[PDB]
């Protein structure tokens, strides 16, 4: 039976609202099982002073248990051109997974929010994640709203536009009948 | 249909190449050996047209002799996975491959590689841009929405640093040389006959 | 006395107009010597019953000019993520330019046109003009309007905004300054 | 100001890198080399904070034997031009880099380090990603405004394919070995020493 983990982090709640509707893309697939968790905060508690989300109900993740999952979507704004500093601080704490190839063949995608570069957000994400021998699947233009990237869902932080949630829906689908498939 | 539809499918690879001096074509021979060790799978390897001046390719001492059949772009509709090989053109593929890729809107704009497996090899005459080569070549295939599948650390001999070794994990590679002289190592194509052989398991999975 | 080529392929006529405000911007520099010029077509003529706009006063380039300038700011529309078939074309003659080093330590810079991977465009042209040994002049946040992107002016293909012409006039000027100081 | 305006300027070169194992310290030192070679050129070399527990650090075989001063973020602002060197991870730069980098958010805010001069150069174990953890650096200093500055093949040690050997024409490189045991080579340091005197040569143009 497949299981699928939706892993973000936000600071103001645009990713979780696309993370929200990735999951329930990846939950219209037969014999998916579909958990959404974020990552760790890296900065101070009263710095995030910032006008950041507080109220996040999801559960935090740790680094050790991406092994347990079969297809890792991984959702994060841009930080001066490249994934946000939480999601990068979460990989480089991936060593030991690196080491043993815990992670190698399992499926994974990406989404991520404007800040600002998108495009190199994702595709950056995608040479970090071949380092661990995932199977990379981006969505090309199979989402009609299209005519969001082919690499992925993205928004622009506000809230995320119905086309995009479509896009992030349309994205979780696609790549949970990839991982029930390879499983 | 009743007839049409058959008793039985095997994945489809093709490993769809450019060369000049044949070390790509060399490296695409390991590649489809790989492939080739994973039951249910067909293997074709096809190449993509010149486009240089006959006479300026033989005046470069060009390898006119490839056997391997030159591909249309229509058909790779017709195949369930494509590994595609090029050198490098200043850090990005071929003007060759690319001149061919330019010739697949019509399959882009009707979806018909949607979903289908692409990986990526690669060669460079120093190793400069033999990386970039291929993720650059991950961007174009994701516009046809193709399933991209790199190939990790899983071949052990990228560990060996003892010798000049092309690969990467995001590709198997070949240095060939400035001036073409080097020949593909047993190591690269180990390296090569992995990632065929990864290839092709994702796609006769995806298949079955 | 410092030679700036403006070198660009324009279809519909919105990196045209960039090219002219980063020309405007290159002027401003005392002692600069600036010439706009379009890479040829590679589209048959009656193909480009795409709407394209023919009337283009620029002069054609030639791959064998570039080693005329000491600084060369190229501007491209995307395609399918990457820089278009015709600027990659001309680059892709470069070879004896690049066998004999004679672009070497010559100033670039680049903006390009949203098709839709801006960003990727401009990272992936400094790529391949590193591979001659170009100075590569991003442009940060120096432009007001950017509080475009910092890598390169660009525009979304609707004529460019004020705002974007703005960029390029200080992409121009910012790189015309650098070239006159280094020559 | 009557008095505080210099009579005579220099151009400062900061060689700021982070390295567990020694091979960045290494190269960094010949990058310096090469930037001392340039009439009018002050070099300095600081290294970023560690990041990591001592005791992983010092279990982990870790060369706590560094001389080179820790340096300040907010430092950097002194300098005008500053080669940043850094172990790879997973083809980006170093944690440890990365963390220092991002304490440079309020030289960022004030334009602090706009049109300086930057250039980089890396390790990895194996070869893996050095290409994109210099290329992604690039994306992360352009939106300082620093002035990107490549090597080219201006090296001629880039197109000597005989041995294991580090360098891109993106910048320097140097391959330690999964493991860590292979020292940086001979041609790799002089790939390091060009890629200084290079940087140095365009930042004291600037500067004259
Ligand atoms: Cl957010
Ligand atoms: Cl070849
Ligand atoms: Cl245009
Ligand atoms: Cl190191």
């Amino acid at each position: 039976m497949a299981k699928i983990l939706v892993l973000y982090y936000s600071m103001y709640g645009h990713i979780e609202t696309l993370a929200g509707a990735i999951a329930e893309g990846a939950r219209k697939v037969s014999g998916v099982d579909v958990t959404i968790k974020r990552v760790p905060e890296t900065m101070p508690a009263e710095a995030f002073k910032a006008g950041g989300k507080t109220n996040q109900q999801a559960p935090v993740a740790t680094p050790h248990e991406l092994a347990d999952y079969d297809g890792i979507i991984f959702g994060t704004p841009t930080r001066f051109g490249n994934m946000s500093g939480q999601m990068r601080t979460f990989l480089d704490q991936t060593g030991g997974l690196w080491a043993s190839g815990a992670l190698y063949g399992k499926v994974a995608s990406v989404f991520a929010s404007t800040g600002g570069g998108q495009e190199h957000t994702i595709t950056s994400t995608w040479t970090t994640l071949a380092h661990h021998g995932f199977i990379i699947v981006p969505i090309g233009y199979g989402a009609k709203e299209l005519f969001g990237t082919p690499y992925g869902a993205t928004t622009i932080a506000r809230q995320p536009s119905a086309e995009e949630l479509a896009i992030a829906r349309f994205q979780g689908e696609h790549v949970a009948k990839i991982t029930a498939k390879l499983k």
